[PDB]
Protein backbone atom coordinates (compact mmCIF):
# COMPACT_ATOMS: atom_id res chain seq x y z
CA UNK A 1 0.00 0.00 0.00
CA UNK A 2 2.96 2.52 0.68
CA UNK A 3 4.62 1.81 -2.28
CA UNK A 4 1.37 1.92 -4.29
CA UNK A 5 1.19 5.58 -2.94
CA UNK A 6 4.75 6.56 -3.75
CA UNK A 7 4.31 5.66 -7.25
CA UNK A 8 0.95 7.55 -7.46
CA UNK A 9 3.06 10.58 -6.09
CA UNK A 10 5.83 9.69 -8.09
CA UNK A 11 3.10 9.92 -11.49
CA UNK A 12 2.12 13.15 -9.88
CA UNK A 13 5.87 14.25 -9.75
CA UNK A 14 6.44 13.57 -13.88
CA UNK A 15 3.18 15.33 -14.50
CA UNK A 16 4.74 18.62 -12.95
CA UNK A 17 8.17 18.41 -14.74
CA UNK A 18 6.30 17.87 -17.80
CA UNK A 19 4.62 21.12 -16.74
CA UNK A 20 7.98 22.42 -15.87
CA UNK A 21 9.43 21.48 -18.86
CA UNK A 22 6.76 23.06 -21.19
CA UNK A 23 7.95 26.14 -19.16
CA UNK A 24 10.92 25.55 -19.49
CA UNK A 25 10.92 25.49 -23.71
CA UNK A 26 8.55 28.47 -24.05
CA UNK A 27 11.45 30.87 -21.75
CA UNK A 28 14.26 29.65 -23.66
CA UNK A 29 12.80 30.43 -27.53
CA UNK A 30 12.25 33.90 -25.82
CA UNK A 31 15.37 33.77 -24.93
CA UNK A 32 16.50 33.15 -28.26
CA UNK A 33 14.55 35.35 -29.94
CA UNK A 34 15.64 38.35 -27.36
CA UNK A 35 19.74 36.48 -28.41
CA UNK A 36 18.47 37.46 -32.09
CA UNK A 37 17.15 40.65 -31.67
CA UNK A 38 19.78 41.91 -29.50
CA UNK A 39 22.31 40.75 -31.75
CA UNK A 40 20.48 42.92 -34.61
CA UNK A 41 20.74 46.04 -32.41
CA UNK A 42 24.37 45.47 -31.40
CA UNK A 43 24.89 45.12 -35.65
CA UNK A 44 22.90 47.87 -36.33
CA UNK A 45 24.95 50.17 -33.50
CA UNK A 46 28.31 48.77 -34.98
CA UNK A 47 27.13 50.11 -38.62
CA UNK A 48 26.30 53.30 -36.77
CA UNK A 49 29.68 54.06 -35.51
CA UNK B 1 26.75 32.20 -30.38
CA UNK B 2 29.60 35.33 -29.80
CA UNK B 3 31.55 34.26 -32.88
CA UNK B 4 28.50 34.74 -34.99
CA UNK B 5 27.64 38.38 -33.41
CA UNK B 6 31.54 39.24 -33.68
CA UNK B 7 30.70 37.93 -37.84
CA UNK B 8 27.60 40.59 -37.89
CA UNK B 9 29.66 43.21 -36.39
CA UNK B 10 32.66 43.02 -38.86
CA UNK B 11 30.16 42.64 -41.45
CA UNK B 12 28.91 45.76 -40.68
CA UNK B 13 32.71 47.33 -40.63
CA UNK B 14 33.24 45.86 -44.04
CA UNK B 15 29.80 47.95 -44.56
CA UNK B 16 31.41 50.93 -43.66
CA UNK B 17 34.92 50.71 -45.10
CA UNK B 18 32.92 50.61 -48.69
CA UNK B 19 31.09 53.67 -47.64
CA UNK B 20 34.63 55.47 -46.48
CA UNK B 21 36.50 54.27 -49.96
CA UNK B 22 34.11 56.00 -51.88
CA UNK B 23 34.34 59.09 -49.85
CA UNK B 24 38.30 58.48 -49.98
CA UNK B 25 38.30 58.20 -53.75
CA UNK B 26 36.06 61.14 -54.60
CA UNK B 27 37.57 63.20 -52.26
CA UNK B 28 40.79 62.27 -54.16
CA UNK B 29 39.55 62.42 -57.58
CA UNK B 30 37.98 66.54 -56.71
CA UNK B 31 41.89 66.80 -54.92
CA UNK B 32 43.61 65.70 -58.50
CA UNK B 33 41.15 68.37 -60.10
CA UNK B 34 42.34 70.70 -58.33
CA UNK B 35 45.87 70.34 -58.22
CA UNK B 36 45.23 70.00 -62.22
CA UNK B 37 43.50 73.52 -62.00
CA UNK B 38 46.35 75.63 -59.55
CA UNK B 39 48.95 73.82 -62.02
CA UNK B 40 47.66 75.67 -65.03
CA UNK B 41 47.39 78.24 -62.55
CA UNK B 42 50.85 78.28 -61.96
CA UNK B 43 51.81 78.02 -66.12
CA UNK B 44 49.72 80.90 -66.92
CA UNK B 45 51.04 82.92 -64.35
CA UNK B 46 54.80 82.40 -65.07
CA UNK B 47 54.02 83.14 -68.32
CA UNK B 48 52.59 86.47 -67.65
CA UNK B 49 55.57 87.13 -65.73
Amino acid sequence: TTMRSDNQALSAVQDALGLGAAKVDTAYSGMESAIEVVKEIKAKLVAAT
